[PDB]
RNA sequence: UUUUUUUUUU
């Protein structure tokens, strides 16, 4: 299919809510809802996408725009307009399906639809239901039946669950599907799900297999995503609407990025603690920050340390995929409203989540994928606000920083070294209540996460894996102590003949 | 001794 590039333009005419109303693109009812939100104007991605999405041209749309620049309303506004344009046709049926890679993001998008409803009660007739895992299936279906929604927001697993059973009842008249965080949804482990979803919707569509228009949105995408999305794009033309220059870095330029380089992975823990201590003092506890970590077990560990250090000064919130969904949703609601606090999380929170007025993003170690560096730091400096980010890594993780330069043109100007005092080490370690077995579990989770990104980040296996493993000895305050394991466990890892394995583990069988 | 997410509360 024919890809049509519409690159970034400097001196193009400003599109406004009024201009779109006057032009007949937007109806008064959606104009009213968005005007009442009192935004200074429409963001660049909103100006670029609203009219093309609503065009009668037989095309799909790909849109790229930086983190926090209003991509959500860029698709929600034209979706609502479509519902108004076709309001007397198939009025009890789902016309738009929006898919997101995390449950909390799907639920946030639903909350944004409700904000549109609250600014104009006349839009409540275009109802919305979320279909996400970790919620009661029957309760959600009762809501589908009661509200007969025109908009569904979903995560892939639960959507497939519902579609296998109820595609005929609600989904035979879909006109749009949206992949939010599109590049994430087309990686391995989501791509097959999106192809399943797309196939069902196309097969069940009452008009034709190519009726559905597909919209892809992300801060991180290019021409390669069209290839990955080939099996789910129906139309003969695809419009690529880009608000970022070809060679311009995808990271938001307003973020003051820095990197703090330690000799050892574990030292990044002490560096982050001292950094947070300094920010709390200098800002007089007026501090809202998000700190990312590589694994669930390490995130939980890091939370314990930060509570011991800082619970007297700020709330510390624990956010990852093993937190119950009820608690995930409640903590997201709280951290959205709170003026201060520290959110400690995995990449479950890297993309999409909009927590207003976060001052700083912190990272201990590397993200789960290169693109998530851009999204992680993009949790700050949203909707025209300022922000800073600090990457805490060890020397053996430096090839990640080089890959950011080579692959994404991201060059972090501020770089500094860190070495922990014996005082901070004692302070942090003495409060740790985890047993050795728990510490082993935590460090092993890190070994596995780092092993999976060696190729992508061009790490030296022989250096990074022993360094990560040595965290066990650092945390137990004995640097020659290796991780005690069995022979069969070493065999499962495939390291029973490796010198790398001998450096990491002691066969205490 | 589940590396980040992602149905199985259908
Ligand atoms: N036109 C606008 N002007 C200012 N802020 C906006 C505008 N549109 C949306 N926002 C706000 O910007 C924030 C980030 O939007 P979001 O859609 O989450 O960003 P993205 O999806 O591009 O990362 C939200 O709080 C949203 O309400
Ligand atoms: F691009 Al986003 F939250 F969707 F930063
Ligand atoms: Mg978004």
């Amino acid at each position: 299919s024919k890809l049509i590039h519409v690159p970034k333009e400097d001196n193009s005419k400003e599109v406004t809510l009024d201009s779109l109303l006057e032009e007949g693109v937007l109806d008064k009812e959606i104009h009213k809802a968005i005007t009442r939100m009192e935004f200074p104007g429409l963001t660049p991605v909103q100006q670029k996408t609203i009219k093309p999405i609503l065009s009668s041209e037989d095309h799909d749309v790909i849109a790229r725009a930086k983190t926090g620049t209003g991509k959500t309303f860029a698709f929600l506004i034209p979706i609502f307009q479509h519902l108004i344009n076709t309001k007397f046709d198939s009025q009890y049926m789902v016309k738009a399906v929006i898919v997101a890679p995390t449950r909390d993001l799907a639920l946030q998008i639903e909350a944004e639809v409700k904000k549109i409803h609250d600014m104009n009660y006349g839009l409540k007739k275009y109802a919305c239901v979320s279909l996400v895992g970790g919620t009661d299936f029957r309760a959600a279906m009762n809501k589908m039946n009661k509200l007969r929604p025109n908009i569904v927001i979903a995560t892939p697993g639960r959507l497939i669950d519902v579609l296998e059973k109820y595609s005929n009842k609600f989904f035979r008249f879909v006109d749009y599907k949206v992949l939010d965080e599109a590049d994430r949804l087309l990686e391995i482990g989501f791509r097959d799900d999106l192809e399943t979803i797309s196939g069902i919707l196309n097969e069940k569509n009452s008009k034709s297999a190519d009726n559905i228009k597909t919209l892809l949105f992300s801060a991180t995408l290019d021409d390669k995503v069209q290839k990955l999305a080939n099996n789910i794009m129906n139309k003969k033309e695809c419009l690529f609407l880009d608000t970022v220059d070809k060679n311009e870095p995808e990271a938001h330029e307003r973020i003051d990025q820095s990197v703090v380089i330690s000799e050892k992975f574990a030292n990044s823990i002490f560096a982050a603690v001292e950094h947070i201590k300094k920010q709390i003092k200098e800002r007089d506890s007026n501090y809202k920050a998000i700190i990312f970590a590589p694994t669930v077990k390490f995130t939980s560990f890091l939370c314990s340390i930060l509570k011991n250090e800082f619970k007297k000064d700020l709330p510390i919130l624990e956010f990852h995929g093993k937190i119950t969904q009820n608690k995930r949703t409640s903590l997201v609601k709280r951290f959205k409203k709170d003026e201060s606090g520290i959110l400690v999380c995995t990449d479950v929170g890297a993309r999409g989540m909009d927590f207003p007025n976060v001052h700083e993003v912190l990272q201990i170690g590397v993200p789960s994928e290169l693109a998530n560096y851009i999204h992680r730091i993009g949790r700050t400096a949203r909707s025209g606000k300022e922000g800073s980010s600090v990457l805490f890594i060890c020397k053996d993780e430096l090839p990640f920083v080089r890959e950011l330069e080579d692959a994404k043109n991201i060059v972090i100007a501020k770089q500094e070294k860190y070495e922990p005092s014996e005082e901070i080490k004692s302070e942090v370690l003495e409060a740790v209540t985890e047993e050795p077995e728990d510490i082993s579990d935590i460090v092993i989770s890190l070994i596995s996460s780092y092993r999976s990104c060696i190729k992508e980040y061009r790490f030296s296996e022989r250096r990074i894996l022993p360094e990560i493993a040595s965290t066990y000895g650092v945390l137990l305050n004995d640097p020659q102590l290796k991780i005690p394991v069995s022979r069969r466990f070493l065999d499962k890892l495939g390291l029973s003949r490796s010198p790398i394995g001998k450096a990491m583990f002691e066969i205490r069988d």
